[PDB]
């Protein structure tokens, strides 16, 4: 064989890497040990960043067609059982109108719900169509790096044959027990994630629309706490509880109990179990090897950051491998992938873990031990309807405990969006880091300073709304300015012809192709009309100039050469 | 010939009074000079207060049918012509996502567009169906007050007969030239406007969906004439601040910018406003409301809305006094509570006008261009120069500032603050508005404020705090630890002969603080209570269920009723 | 390697075969020469039979999510150009209310529009998930049959390796130049399909919603006639015209002309060409080899019968291979696949061709030659607005010509649905063949006589509508009767235990699981309440008894043994 990039793993990080590279005309071979895309729904939250990526490569409309929408997700119920009495609800996934506004303001895209079961084949099939080579039932074994590329060994689970593939780079997208990460010798940290613990799932099928229609939610959590998650509303489900476990048809009895009733016909599907050693890689890159996805960040599902961060890892790297492979960028461009993605890997493992500690106080508020007998809980239900002042303090205590769980259920908007990149890939503009005015995990803060994601606002094109994001992306640098910065067009042209690099310039303003109709661009840009922002193929601002002066203009070339390592 | 209340006027203010009175079992006679309801679309913005009133009387679901919802109203375009180039847009009627959150947090109800052409008949039929006698083609001529009621003289425009009506009260809802306001001798304070001039409106049909559907707005202003939607997107009205031929379709063709679409000119009418508010709305047995007491500009569309709210304030009061449950002094809070609103909404409506000249100044246009000055300005606006960018920034600033009259005045719409004998103070100081009080609603539970909206649940279904309340009766809201309120309410209800529904909100209860938003908005302890008037306003707040706290309910209610 | 069934080809016939077999627990290996599912939209009509199959294996809801619906398809415009003047319209795809009723009455499912581009990966991904082995970049070469199975040779386009796979059967789903059909020596007929002719496609992207919104159609045909087909409304398209052809950016000029205007921005995508030798196989089976799809019927797109007939070939065979592979059926069960599917192969090639002849009379009515100059056509437009009686006869002539094209554009409901099976697989009940009361190509006729598809009507289950079809299918024979035929339950039980075969019985009636609420079952069944219908895994009736008499009961066993070849 022979390819430019061997992509080991076909899950979200791998499927997305192959699609982006193929879109960029890079030859890739993605492999996967198993028969299919993944049997389980697993990962189901899709945050705005991953829906932006889908938008940029034209797959958002598909994603949206197969995905429950945000209006079905909001009602997070805490209760005894599905048919029993609620303790309370919380506005999950930004359903609170203030949350929703903060959400809608931050991006053109929105939260949906799309199980991995569906997400994966949609991306794998697209990578193949875009020209990536894809090959399942192929079980990576190892590799040997030399100065000019790599030579890993493959075991073919159909033929029984074994073979070699010569590449230039290897992406290790191979999941939570990355053999690619072991062989590249990646150091891992923060392993003290509370005694290694798993969870046990249990798919089933029942029409509980009579218990869900009037209160539409992504999830329904019973107090040992067990979650009822909607695969498809409202006939498909899955029960979770915190735990190699075995269960029979006796799981049907657990479900009925969870439903609080035994009179909807149930149909028990597959039963899996999950385990996690919570860790992150301190570095994600070794020589020609680059790991991503679960391969470098392993954690709890709290916040559903994994799949989303996994795809964003792929979006960071792809255009960089493509530029280097084409000789338009030095290989040192590739150093920033660790510089930018590794701090995201630690932050999300740490955040996902920290959310687990928001749940014991729910039990403490009701004066219930870690594990409560049925008489114990039934008594806590009684204490809670007590007409005394102590019953008040108690109802207030539970409300406060419940509210605090939201950080893990749609409240971490800051965590999802607040990426801040420091690297060679990002040319600093001399301004100091401004801060987050509000808590940076809870609330997103838009920034146009180099290192931040391009902020969303609406422009219009033909009197139709277009996002600032839809101007950019597509495996090509974009320069945004206004009428008074007309010189940018020429400066960009010189820089692009000389550096052999595509750089689209958009002069936003009246009578232009794109118009700052609502004035929201002037508002969000942080700089004069004549200033420019340079936006990387991955939506991040890498260069910012305040005006169109000669010294501002002269600096574009220095920044692009610097970004490219030339 | 004999009724308890004679309502003069069948516009929004009159029809609403009749409907509420009738709903309350009070005999009324509502009259109207003309043949029909108003044939003009006129006022169309329905704010949340009016939609709340509609919901309370079960008419919310109806209006909404015949309503254009908020999603169609947002895109306010400023342009040269409809098919020409936009200068820019502003997010009108709370369409900016932050405005929208503030809007939706403030109420169960939402902005809609429902022309008065449709609103009126919807309410006049309900007034008639609910028990009210209604009788158009009948002109109020004058009346004479005496000690026991009033005698009007009516002029039947079908018979030529003239007769008398005896009534215990008279509502003057007879519009911008109230004769009822003149004869009652109500004082008016000016004095805004130079001098007292009107506008011209032009109805017309035309299929304009191809210029409106990708940019859904309530309104499209051209540089100043407004092109306002009646029905999306085929029915219309062209306004601008006489005599006009039917062949003024020209002016329309040019305002919409093309002439390729068939246009069918309907009626052409003129509106003249003399900006004034009554200092007092009440004289003896005469109570004025609507345009009769506040005459003003359409900036902000506060006028139909504040006109209905006048009716919602007065009705349950007339009914309680007519029933003898309440003393006649209870009526005194009508002027104390509604007159300050009447001066506030004229002044506000007028002040918005002055946000428009700065648009022309940004354009460096003369107050009124001529010809190629309006073409030249556009060129300056596209100027690559640094002064051109100052011009664009200046144009943007001027535009943004017009929002105060186009959905921005949420505070104005909602921040009612009543001080009177019908509001029983709880001893706390007036909290301030943390933010600007014209732009931003501030929720309050302090007596004199409207009951705050938040969502509880009933049968795991969302219900608003507002739905528990009103319905022509006083409501007391408390929590589980406030169990005693309900005995106390029962004792107060028998001793005074007045309905007081008590709702104990909590787990296991009929209504549940499912999201905990009530504990959060309440402001008091779970065992505190809030008393809400039939008109959704809080008149008594207790901080807990202590014996001192319990004891005060009966003093408050007696005090609210004048007894 | 080693599998029970080697499936050569991964298009609709192959992807559907692998999904059904995997659903039935049969080990399959499906291969495909190329990188991906097919780049082109191609096949886009989905008729009711293929939407029934999708329903039965639980993929209809997916199919429906990614598919334009019938309400967008109806307006078939004939015109000069898209922005020019229409000649007239016809109610395509059963949009006429009478057509629509006949349509809705015939099935629980409906016409949609779903390009192959999307349909294929949705089925391939499902086959893999259901446990079929799938392997692209694998290029069948040949095989050698012996008495116990087959041994074909494979060429691996990733490794360069070659290898053998031992199977029991081979399905030849390998398209219009079936190497599997050549090697099995299948005779082909009806090749005189008018001098071999092709067509030339031309994908593009433009927002012509302003010309389409008000008249929603699947297609817009210009008069050389060139068709504007909607890939996605209304931004995606493709231009066709009847023709190895080459075109440049000069195709953009053809498009603009077809649009009649050059002011919507266009974006020219890929340009392919199609060619067809119209033929059908006289037999589809040779020893252990079974061909299906284009492999046995090659034809024009008129009526869009290919993809739909292709999938139905797979649905006929799968459950038969599974029963034989499990030893519950003799191998002679497999003889009926040719007996039932081959007459469908000839009928559809012949029908698809015959539709082409409905188009010249449109040109003849307007007195235009085969190929008309621009002055010629412009003159025909003039003649057509002539205020004379000869202008009348002429407008009437064109209306009649246009109406007659509908047989190829949604009018052939009889062709789509009127399958009549005669074979060992179908146990005859002694009644004569009743006939079609109306034209059997135009109008569907429901039949419960053995050999016909189970008729659709609505029952209810929990007061919810359920189709008679939803009772049946699932790789298991089903027996439908009513309360007075209670004996069927026991007779079925004896027959099933002794024959080692699953046979679900449904006793439809009041107070039962399924209820003849509307009485439409009594109406459609053609037999007493106590009669039974036996329905094959593929929805076809194989046995019909008129009542529950002892002789009726005694015959079930004879029929099932006979169907199974035992
Ligand atoms: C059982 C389970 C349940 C989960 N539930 C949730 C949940 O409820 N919520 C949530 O937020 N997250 C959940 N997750 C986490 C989740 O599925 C992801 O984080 C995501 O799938 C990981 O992305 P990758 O693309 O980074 O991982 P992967 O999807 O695991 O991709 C790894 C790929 O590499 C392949 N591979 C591995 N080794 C080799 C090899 N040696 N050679 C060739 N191929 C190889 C694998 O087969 C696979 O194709 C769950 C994970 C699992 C396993
Ligand atoms: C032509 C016109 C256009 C308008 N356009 C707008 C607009 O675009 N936007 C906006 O916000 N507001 C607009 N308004 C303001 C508006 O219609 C209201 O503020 C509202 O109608 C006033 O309510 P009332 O119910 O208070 O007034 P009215 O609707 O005028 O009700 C008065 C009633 O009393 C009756 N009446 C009067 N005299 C007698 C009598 N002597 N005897 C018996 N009955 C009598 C009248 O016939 C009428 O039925 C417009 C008003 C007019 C006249
Ligand atoms: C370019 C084109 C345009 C078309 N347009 C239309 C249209 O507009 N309307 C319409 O109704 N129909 C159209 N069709 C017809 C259509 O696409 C089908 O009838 C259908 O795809 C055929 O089903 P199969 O599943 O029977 O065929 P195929 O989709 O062709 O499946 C054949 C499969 O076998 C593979 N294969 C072939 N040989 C080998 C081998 N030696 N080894 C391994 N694998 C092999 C192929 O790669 C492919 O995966 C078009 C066809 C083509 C080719």
């Amino acid at each position: 064989a022979e390819t430019d990039v061997l992509i080991v793993g076909a899950g979200p990080a791998g499927a997305m890497s192959a699609t982006l590279l193929a879109s960029l005309g890079i030859r890739s071979l993605m492999i996967n040990r198993w028969r299919s895309t993944s049997p389980g729904p697993r990962s189901h939250i899709i945050n705005q960043r991953t829906m932006e990526i889908l938008r940029d490569i034209g797959l958002e409309e598909s994603a949206k067609s197969l995905a429950v929408p945000k209006e079905y997700m909001g009602e997070h119920v805490y209760a005894t059982s599905l048919a029993g009495e609620e303790f309370g609800r919380i506005p999950a996934w930004a359903s609170h109108p203030q949350a929703h506004a903060e959400h809608e303001l931050a991006s053109p895209s929105r939260y949906c719900d799309l199980p991995q079961l569906y997400f994966e084949p949609m991306v794998v099939s697209e990578a193949a169509l875009r020209g990536a080579d894809v090959r399942f039932l192929t079980e990576y074994l190892g590799h040997v790096e030399d100065q000019d590329g790599v030579t890993a060994r493959l075991l073919d689970h159909v033929s029984g044959a074994e073979y070699e593939v010569r590449a230039k780079y290897i992406i290790g997208a191979d999941g939570a027990h990355s053999l690619v990460a072991q062989n590249a010798g990646l150091p891992f940290e923060g392993q003290m994630g509370i005694g290694d613990s798993g969870s046990i799932n249990i798919e089933f099928s029942a029409d509980l629309s009579s218990l869900c229609e009037h209160r539409k939610g992504d999830m329904y959590w019973m107090f040992g706490v067990a979650a009822l998650r909607m695969i498809r509303p409202w006939n498909k489900w899955i029960c979770v509880w915190g735990y190699p476990e075995i269960t029979k048809e006796e799981a049907k009895k657990i479900i009925h109990e969870i439903i609080g009733t035994d009179e909807i016909p149930v149909e028990v599907g597959p039963i899996s179990t999950w385990t996690i050693n919570q860790q992150y890689a301190v570095r994600n890159t070794s020589g020609r090897v680059f790991c991503m996805g679960d391969a470098v960040h392993r954690h709890t599902p709290m916040g559903g950051l994994g799949l989303n961060t996994s795809v964003q890892d792929a979006y960071n790297l792809a255009w960089k491998l493509a530029l280097v492979l084409k000789g338009t960028a030095a290989p040192t461009l590739l150093d920033s992938y660790d510089a930018e993605r590794s701090p995201v890997a630690k932050q999300i493992v740490e955040r996902a873990f920290k959310s687990l500690s928001t749940f014991p106080p729910v039990f403490e508020a009701l004066s219930l031990p870690p594990a409560p007998t049925e008489s114990e809980m039934a008594e806590a239900l009684v204490r809670l309807k007590d007409a005394s002042e102590e019953g008040a303090k108690r109802r207030a205590a539970l409300r406060k405990a419940m509210d605090a769980t939201i950080i893990g259920l749609g409240g971490g908007h800051g965590v999802e969006l607040n990426q801040r990149y420091v690297s060679r890939a990002v040319f600093p503009d001399g301004t100091p880091d401004p801060g987050f005015v509000r808590d940076q995990e809870f609330f997103y803060q838009a920034s146009t300073r180099p290192g931040a994601h391009l902020p969303h606002v609406w422009l219009t094109e033909n009197q139709r709304r277009i996002s600032t994001l839809d101007l950019c992306g597509k495996g090509r640098f974009t320069l945004l300015t206004g009428l008074s910065g007309a010189a940018w067009k020429h400066e960009a042209e010189q820089v692009s012809q000389s550096l052999g690099i595509e750089l689209k310039v958009c002069v936003i303003g009246p009578g232009q192709e794109f118009v700052d109709t609502y004035g929201e661009y002037a508002k969000i840009s942080e700089i004069g009309e004549s200033g420019a922002l340079l936006v990387r193929p991955d939506m991040f601002i890498a260069f910012r100039a305040k005006d169109a002066s000669r010294e501002g203009l002269e600096q574009l070339n220095v920044a692009v050469k610097s970004i490219l390592g030339r």
